[PDB]
């Protein structure tokens, strides 16, 4: 199965960060999102109730990145996968990536970060 | 066999979605199409019948992306991926993803969809 | 004088619009804006006191982007020019850019808009 | 004054050209459109029918770069500046701009094009 | 093994098409060649003969695109991918993507296309 | 008047440069170029031969920048705009732009060049 | 006279900043450089002598950009701008425009900054 | 196990190249560069320690692309590779890539290079 449902893009202004003047000031976090559902029998029916809804998903993530500031990228990840998982049976798996544009670190680059896929157990 | 074929970031105005204000204003949805497809015969021949004609599947897409209006992406792209297979022997799997880049979601993200990989019977 | 401070690409989802269905769902606004001030005082004393502060001035131009539903544009550019020129006596003149990058309007053009300029009294 | 309404990056598939080859294969138009009009009226009391509606605009836009197949740009862009001025009397002076991104021009470059600004009789 | 050496958006102005008026006018063909090659003893050595040099490579997909015209992108992605493992014993794999961003197809889209991927024999 | 023609981000590969090893190696150059040419009579005529040729002005500016290898931008800048104003009485005036995307300047910026206004004489 | 030479989108890590958290992490400043110039006896004789060496005002601007840590965006500015004008006396006026792409406001926007001009005395 | 850490569109000017007017002039290189590691105990713990700190890894990307001028971009990729797996247990494999996007090739591309993968050891 290789359908997907996704949410590229989003961004958030957070305070997250291991730095304590990251936190002080904030940044903004990318996040993309890619969520493993069969989507036949909404694509068969045209249901939406056969299928999840992202604007809920996007209020997931929303609700994670402009929330507590906490240390790491892998911790907001986490949270959201497990999130995504926990209240969705449809979603088999689920995969987070967080981009920070502009980090801390003296250089010219576009952007680092970190990417994870947990499935749903 | 991993030939392709496509046709990228087409775009088109329609009115679906599940909101009836969706439905009512309309928006632009982009859709990507890639065909599997053996192109050595082809590229062997040099004679477009030997292969598959896009112009042809692009107008199968817009006239699917530009009909009438129905409320999931999953239903527009199952259309579109049943309606290419059942026309083309050629294509050995088609994959539809569309992306609505301006949903109803109160908040900042490149755009939201889905993608579906549909093999030929 | 042809000092300038400016905010480009400020971009707020906020439900204004003539069309009832535009206030219901809502869309992204792309806000920028220029104000004309003497920044040489400023640029010798390095003083933030001596000249405008635009993390204020983005605070102005948020309250009334993200603020209740108004029907154009114009409305606006207009609360926000003369927000700004009412606060800071420095900006001897305020313009001001909005985009509806996704109006409800069935075609392909990268944004709709208008600007203005408003000098200060 | 220094108002403006404005449409960027229109884009429309038309077949104009003076070779008959360009008539037959047709390409992308895109065209951006700057209209002068006093909106502290309509920024005043947000009232739609103090200002220039664009959809509308659009309408006359596309009308004419998807009708008929002529010669030149400059006739394109003049029968467009000229059927915006009469039938709006707000409208100060249009300019109007036409870019062929991809002309019968053997070589690299972003486009080629004219622009004219026509002013309200 | 998955090192690769790559050539990305190289374009090419062609008089390629199956369309009469195609060939009479020509358009932009942009292409992309990725080469699999083992490149540790090149990496351990540093030196440029234990590895495929792309300038050359480069020279190939020229003479080849800017070489006479043809009907279909298949029949090019053929001929360059035939050429280059004919000529080079440490491409072990090409894969050849020939993108057509503006064919003679009323509509919006970003490019049109095929891609290819020849194992060395 | 305010009517232009215009060629955007034409792009050469030339050996000019005032340093020996950057007329050794080469470069891309890229080439704006507008001219002041009052469009209206082609734009009532509909007929090529009331306005200046791009496809030829192209030719023209092309045959400079891929000519003989010359140490300054300035003196392509000039040799264009000269070249252009001689040929072609319509052109009130010609303005030209160049420029080193990829100078030998040690650092990360977006580009380098000149630009040039030479009105008819 | 309307000739200049430009310097586009430069970019500097640097730890200006009016919040004490600002000067400790630092962030990326982008700048872009215009000078007033004659270039036609330059782009008549082709030599270097006889314009404004950009690699040189890059240096000026980068010992600028990169040191010593100051308050406001303005005083960047004037540095540049000053020492630019007192180094040369072909540069008959210096504009400097510094963005800050993120800065410590919470929100979304492509940048904020500052922009100057400099009459050379 | 698919999680990565991930620096994207570094970039760094060097004066690597196998032509001595490479090593003279120089250019910019842009290199991404992402590393196989797990991330569920720091997503978990949100400890820092419990994983691989990008700036560090930047900071040896800088270092040897900042370094001594070599010849082959396999050598620059493969001397990072090398060292990242060297100085980090928890990185189960690294991925380097490499671009030049102005070599010296008389022509239109978008960039040239390499890339290579190197299980930790
Ligand atoms: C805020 N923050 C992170 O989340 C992080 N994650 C890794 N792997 N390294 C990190 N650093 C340095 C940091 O500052
Ligand atoms: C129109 N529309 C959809 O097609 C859709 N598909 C999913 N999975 N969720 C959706 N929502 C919320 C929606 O409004
Ligand atoms: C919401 N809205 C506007 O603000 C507006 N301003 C002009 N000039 N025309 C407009 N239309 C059609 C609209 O729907
Ligand atoms: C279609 N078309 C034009 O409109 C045009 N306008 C100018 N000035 N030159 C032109 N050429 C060469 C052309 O083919
Ligand atoms: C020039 N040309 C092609 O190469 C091609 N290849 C496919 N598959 N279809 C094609 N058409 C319609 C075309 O015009
Ligand atoms: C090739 N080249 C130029 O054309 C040039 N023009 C100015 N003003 N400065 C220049 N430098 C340093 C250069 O190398
Ligand atoms: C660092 N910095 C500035 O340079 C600045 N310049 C203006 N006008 N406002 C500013 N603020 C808020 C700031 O933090
Ligand atoms: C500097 N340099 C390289 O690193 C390189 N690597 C390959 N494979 N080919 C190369 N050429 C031509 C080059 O000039």
């Amino acid at each position: 199965m290789q359908d997907t449902i996704f949410l590229k893009g989003m961004r958030f202004y957070g305070y997250h960060g291991a730095l304590s003047a990251e936190n002080e000031i904030g940044q903004i976090f990318k996040v993309d999102v890619t969520l493993k559902v069969d989507l036949s029998e909404a694509g068969r029916t045209d249901n939406v109730i056969d299928t999840v809804h992202y604007g809920e998903v996007f209020e997931e993530v929303k609700s994670i990145m402009e929330g507590k500031a906490v240390n790491l990228l892998e911790h907001l990840a986490e949270r959201i996968a497990n999130r995504i998982n926990s209240q969705y049976n449809r979603v088999m798996e689920t995969k987070v990536r967080i981009t920070k544009e502009n980090p801390p670190i003296p250089g010219h680059y576009d952007g680092v970060g970190i990417e994870i896929v947990r499935e749903n157990k």
